[PDB]
């Protein structure tokens, strides 16, 4: 009844999920014709089935989005009973408002496309902005890595009871005060005027930079420099989505991070060979459990 | 009231169209981010304007499509009066049916995406299947290269009154009979079974292979061989959309074509440097006219049989 399919070549997360559910990944032929068009071909009947498509990680965000939309549509017109998009890192999430510019709200565009493609349900993790659930009219389950992150901090940072959770920017305030409050410790915040300004106390204490995602890491690496300058004993960086593109990886080694922790919402195995301070939190069990619970009418909010 | 924007940095067609309309291309900040995400920023107000966005021919179809969708979205939420997508070569057009398989109808998906992004109108040329117009509820103007192709044939092939128009496959039948009937000449059809068969006489005549598009060119190259074997004097290939990916340019250089004729719905300039057989028909005037007619409420259908 449950059928799980994986996006293009990135399959490791998808395989882990299927394993936990006692399933094999559904048969599908996903490629790219010589002329760049995405080719998809569902290799088995999905009629009457509860279908979950786990987004890919072939890096190329537009190819991965189109492959997902095409797979959703194929399953819908092949009479699946329901189609859920499992998208650990939601594409174009940062493009979720105009920001005083004549800009697209591409996150809303992405939501409309998923909907017209035929998605009945979305499962995702740590939306850049919670309001993004409002971009849909279908149910969205937005899972949190927070519980996983707290666990990791307690278990890996000896001085954690007196650390400071630090936001790399002004916009990250809510996220870090949330974490600092759960741990009952201090928080502080960095803002780029450029020069960086720090508000809050970090002197002589472990500093943990926490962010929903890191891309070029230019901001997170500068922040690390600032924190050292302000006398933080040691600096960590905790990111739920480790995009790590461009100079990211070399900026990290080249930085003072005692470690950089991310989830496997994005494949990491390649960059871990090029960066020793990277540790990953496996979130396949959360995702698998969201799917089973989604399938069984069981509570998903428990995992929050 | 009229504002024309180009996708990407492959603005040659876009600039040719703007030029013909007496306009500059609208200002857009259009970059791909670190993590592959497309960035777009409309650099001027489009409020109350009749906006036309011309699809870029970069090559990476998924990037070009998303860029277009994002530009449509930006203009719509910036209160343009109307947004028309000008898509010279329609993406995923060859994915317009199931073909007895558990396949997506990706062309219908593309139409839905264009529609939800907010397109009010589509202008395109030579849809792979005319039924694709039915994939929308908004109006689509599907322009034809045929008038420009007929003119090219009459002005470049001495023996056109005695030639045969040839379809490279079963699905191109109507397209070639249409041309053959207008020229008042014969037609022929190739069908691939791992072998080609030809129905229709081409012996001791010039043969013109006509198709909507050529991609890797395996088919037209094999078709030309076949036609020469059947006694054609020589072989031309005329396509509206020259995708020419993979080994196409190599295949063409080795093929027994006298010439391969395409339109500029897809950029050809770089391809031509490596392939002297390619000749290009400029369709910018046809597109510019469809846009001008559309803005003015004048007849676009005039263009279906007449070269502006």
């Amino acid at each position: 009844n449950i059928k799980i399919f994986s996006g293009s070549s990135h399959q490791d997360l998808s395989q882990k999920i299927a394993d936990r559910l006692g399933l094999e990944l559904g048969k599908v032929v996903t490629k790219k014709f010589s002329n760049q068009e995405t080719c998809v071909e569902i290799g088995e009947s999905v009629r009457g089935e509860d279908v979950y498509i786990v987004q890919s990680g072939c890096g190329e965000i537009n190819d991965n989005l189109m492959e997902l939309l095409i797979m959703i549509n194929a399953c819908k017109i092949a009479s699946a009973s329901r189609v859920t998009a499992v998208i650990p890192c939601f594409p174009y999430a940062r493009q979720d408002k105009k920001d005083k510019s004549r800009a697209p709200i591409s996150a809303k565009l992405v939501a409309n496309m998923l909907s017209v493609a035929g998605a009945d349900h979305i499962i995702t993790m740590d939306l850049h902005a919670s309001q993004i659930q409002g971009f849909f009219d279908i149910p969205v389950d937005n899972l949190y890595a927070e519980p996983a992150v707290l666990k990791w901090i307690r278990e890996n940072i000896s001085e954690w009871r007196n650390c400071t959770i630090v936001s790399p920017d002004a916009g990250g305030a809510k996220r870090v005060t949330s974490i600092a409050d759960r741990l009952n410790v201090d928080f502080a915040l960095i803002h780029k005027e450029d020069r960086m300004v720090l508000v809050g106390d970090v002197k002589d204490r472990v500093a943990i930079l926490v962010d929903d995602m890191a891309d070029t890491c230019g901001t997170i690496c500068h922040a690390a420099d600032k924190l050292l300058s302000a006398g933080a004993t040691r600096v960590y960086a905790i990111l739920t989505h480790g995009i790590f593109s461009g100079p990211a990886i070399s900026r990290i080694n080249n930085a003072c991070f005692e470690a950089v922790v991310v989830t496997n919402t994005i494949p990491q195995e390649d960059k871990m060979k090029h960066c020793s301070k990277i540790q990953v939190i496996d979130i396949s069990m959360i995702l698998a459990e969201a799917i089973r619970r989604t399938h069984n009418g069981e509570s998903v909010s428990y995992l929050f």
